[PDB]
């Protein structure tokens, strides 16, 4: 139908008695009103900030809201009381409403110390706020003793949002609130924190995965309960798991490479909750999130058609700043977005006509070959969609200078459709690794993928260290061989841990596996930190690994954080050797991320 988006801020920092908003719940009453909850911040901090937890409301579908009121209270004289992090959760049977949030005093999620005395101002408290009329009034309680059954979890908080109600299976009618914990050995874990008996009594689950952060459980078409974290180890991505037991435990964890996240919440939502068990439409979820790596900013929704398996859709909603957010699916069929643009809190509406996508996810390889040269590579498309596309068409986002072209067979219900794309690169074209956007148009919406095309670079999978003067360890992990894993995040580092570790210069020599013609070295400097930076270099190279010819090239890397290139003539050779002579303000260690071989393959 016809596309919707639209925006309305419903709190400015600076404005209606606060100094700053943040921190986004939103829900839908069982009479239909929408709830926005999030933090007045009298002195911009999370907890353990005196902050009160806010709630407006819309009686007419999110058009318009009403004023602002205090669920809970924050006290900034003594005794110091904050109320922070709101996330609400609708019992859609009895009707009650909750809002969890923290209950601060002398300390934040980081400082919180073990105990769950609501007594204890050392203790990052878990309140819950329970409405029985709509969200107009409010009883407050302390869980926390409830939702420790580890007395080493020091800390916990609710991950802020919106919590589920479990439709299906042994345990339907389960509420689901999802928090992180801070075990005794200082691990950030997630857990799930549920009632069966719509609100009365709360325990906690089993605890899952290090590294975790703030996460959200949605149920999928089978009754499994998917969970999905921010990672607080900062992989640039987020973490998965799924429980089988209605959210009492969860399996591995893992990274999600297909959502970028930089370390931020999220939201993950059933596009249909009221869809019957194992149908198309309960298999249908969206995803809201900040799509950078680097930054709180584009944020995007995306739509899995497959419980989660596959993300073919995606738009932007937010290019510029976009911190916390959260969906929710309103009765009229459309879905409600509140979110954090840097000015305060921000509710967005939209619909799937505006995200315009087509249940189609489908890939294509990535491909190597030289410059000058053709290649094909196969499309498959897995239709999902339940219809048929007779005219779909394939466009490439492909640098200028490159012939790409593409295509694909018509789509067929329930049906693999096969496609192909040929690319052809220009001689001269810079070495590196291509990203190649592809979309696949149809009349019924679009989807899309990308994969990389790697031109005049030679395959790290088939080198190895041949040598290296000094790597460390102990004390982490800095093999030599961390230069040709293709993972930027994992480096080289020369030993430092003992005292008699060698300065500069250092050495690390590749065996390329095999003879190649091979003209440049690709550095890529430590990501991380700023002081094992290589500057001044030469590069030789060798047919045997032991009589070195060169230096090939010479010079001076920069501080720039992307490849730099030291090219030569070509020649022959089965190792080359990147001799790093200084530092680029002469410490003592030498780290790097990456090194690429130009050559032909
Ligand atoms: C309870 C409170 O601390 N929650 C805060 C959360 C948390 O500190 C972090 O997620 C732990 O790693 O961080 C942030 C944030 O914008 O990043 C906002 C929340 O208000
Ligand atoms: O002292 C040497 C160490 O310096 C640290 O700050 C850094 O995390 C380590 O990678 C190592 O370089
Ligand atoms: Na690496």
């Amino acid at each position: 139908g016809e596309p919707l988006y639209t925006e309305q801020d419903l709190a400015v920092n600076g404005r209606e008695g606060f100094p700053n908003y943040r921190i986004p719940a939103l829900t839908v009453t069982p009479d239909g009103d929408l709830l926005a909850s999030y933090d007045g911040r009298p002195t911009g901090i999370g907890a353990p900030g005196p902050n009160s937890i806010l709630q407006r409301r819309s009686t007419d579908g999110g058009r318009t809201w009403g004023e602002q009121q205090v669920v809970s209270a924050g006290q900034t004289t003594a005794p110091i009381k904050g109320f922070s992090d709101p996330s609400y959760l609708v019992d859609r049977e009895t009707g009650t409403i909750f809002n969890f949030h923290v209950y601060s005093q002398r300390q934040g999620f980081a400082g919180s110390r073990p105990g769950t005395d609501p007594a204890d101002p050392n203790v990052l408290h878990a309140n819950v706020a329970t409405s029985t009329d709509g969200g107009l009034t409010w009883s407050h309680r302390t869980i926390t003793a409830d939702i420790t059954p580890d007395p080493g979890w020091r800390s916990r908080f609710a991950a802020s949002g919106e919590g589920i109600q479990l439709r299906y299976g042994p345990h339907a009618g389960r509420l689901i609130q999802q928090y992180t914990i801070i075990n005794a050995a200082g691990a950030f874990q997630a857990v799930s924190v549920y009632s069966d008996d719509h609100g009365r009594t709360w325990r906690a689950g089993e605890a899952v995965g290090v590294g975790m952060d703030e996460n959200k459980t949605v149920e999928l078409s089978d009754g499994r309960v998917l969970l999905n974290s921010r990672d607080s180890a900062r992989s640039g991505y987020r973490k998965v798991a799924v429980s089988t037991d209605g959210g009492h435990s969860y399996g591995p964890v893992t990274i999600d490479r297909d959502l970028p996240d930089p370390t931020n919440n999220a939201s993950i939502i059933r596009a249909f909750p009221d869809a019957p068990a194992g149908s198309a439409r309960a298999k249908v979820l969206l995803f809201s999130n900040a799509a950078s790596q680097t930054s709180r900013s584009q944020g995007t929704i995306r739509m899995s058609c497959d419980d989660g398996q596959t993300w073919p859709v995606s738009k932007v909603f937010q290019p510029g700043s976009m911190s916390y957010s959260t969906l929710t699916a309103l009765p009229d069929g459309t879905y409600g977005l509140l979110y954090e643009p840097g000015t305060g809190i921000r509710y967005a509406n939209f619909n799937l006509a505006w995200l315009g996508g087509i249940c189609a996810p489908f890939t294509i390889p990535d491909v190597a070959l030289e410059p000058g040269q053709q290649v094909t590579v196969p499309v498959a498309v897995t239709n999902q969609s339940g219809i048929a596309v007779p005219k779909p068409s394939l466009q490439l986002d492909a640098s200028p200078d490159w012939q790409v072209q593409g295509s694909v067979e018509p789509l067929m219900p329930g049906r693999q459709a096969k496609g192909q794309v040929t690319i052809t690169v220009p001689a001269g074209t810079t070495p590196g690794r291509y990203r190649v956007g592809a979309t696949l148009r149809t009349s019924a919406g679009n989807a899309s993928t990308t994969f990389t095309v790697t031109v005049g670079l030679l395959d790290q999978a088939r080198m190895s260290i041949a040598d290296v003067d000094s790597e460390e360890t102990a004390r982490e992990d800095g093999r030599a061989s961390n230069v040709i894993d293709g993972n930027p995040s994992t480096f080289w580092h020369t030993e430092w841990s003992r005292a008699d570790a060698p300065g500069y210069p250092h050495r690390i020599s590749l065996d390329l596996g095999g003879t190649h013609t091979i003209s440049g070295l690709q550095y890529t400097r430590r990501q991380n930190s700023a002081n094992e930076q290589v500057a001044d270099y030469e590069i030789y190279t060798s047919l045997n690994g032991t009589t070195w010819d060169g230096p090939v090239a010479s010079g001076r890397f920069t501080t720039s954080l992307a490849p730099q290139r030291a090219v030569f003539p070509a020649r022959d050779a089965r190792y080359i050797r990147l001799v790093a002579l200084s530092e680029q303000t002469g410490h003592k260690y030498a780290a790097v991320a990456e090194l690429e071989v130009e050559g032909q393959r």
